[PDB]
């Protein structure tokens, strides 16, 4: 065995943590016919109201051409609508439709159950702390 | 959303470490595997798959290339995996630059916050098992 690095990999910790959430969320998403990437988008559009294409890619962490393809499909499905701003000719905003909002709620409630279970166990204070630290690490640069 | 927060925090780390891994001509997945092997000493294929969060056929491909590069050895003739001498060496020289970038990050957020995050992730993982 070599000498361990000074810092443990926060990266691997982040990856294992999200993957443990996904095994709990995978059957929920499968039944609603929604992928992991699709739900990141759906939950972000619901919670932010709207995001422009560029901000949506950064926050959902999806490569840009792949996001376009996903968006195209979500629009054809009637879940996502494009919003154009009167002060920028190229910039595109995205928002859930009525159908998209309803889908968010019915999936959102199922998903939130595990978040609630963890929160009743870990405590609201710690839960907030974890969310705030992730956001502080994420907003670096 | 802890889910979304987790992936955003990860994407932010990636940007900090990308230049280090690319200069070494190593991918995130390859580095992930090298670290897990280095830090566990020896692992079976399945355990490696689970800890790296990589599906088995995709892992086989990555392992195939790490072996051809002389960094990883399969134990032959359930399959076990181990780093070579060179793989260990690579872990140390890349690992040092990686620790350096972590020191810089820790200076931005603060050591206490970094430790808090590590502690909460560890507590999160132990809640997940308990609930199940
Ligand atoms: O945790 C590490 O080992 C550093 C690292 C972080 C993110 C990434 O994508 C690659 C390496």
């Amino acid at each position: 065995m070599p000498t361990q690095s000074k810092h443990a990999s926060i990266n691997i910790g982040l990856i294992q943590a999200r993957e443990a959430l996904m095994t709990q969320f995978r059957p929920i998403l499968n039944q609603a016919n929604i992928t992991d990437q699709q739900w990141r988008i759906i939950r972000l559009l619901a919670e932010n109201g709207t995001l422009d294409f560029q901000d949506l890619a950064n926050q959902a962490c999806i490569l840009r051409p792949s996001l376009t393809g996903i968006l195209t499909r979500l629009e054809k499905a009637g879940l996502v609508v494009r919003l154009k701003p009167s002060n920028d000719q190229r910039r595109v905003f995205l928002k859930l439709t009525a159908e998209g909002e309803k889908l968010y709620e019915e999936i959102g409630e199922e998903v939130d159950e595990r978040y609630d279970a963890i929160e009743e166990v870990l405590g609201r204070e710690k839960m907030l702390l974890l969310k705030d630290l992730l956001a502080e690490l994420a907003k670096i640069e």
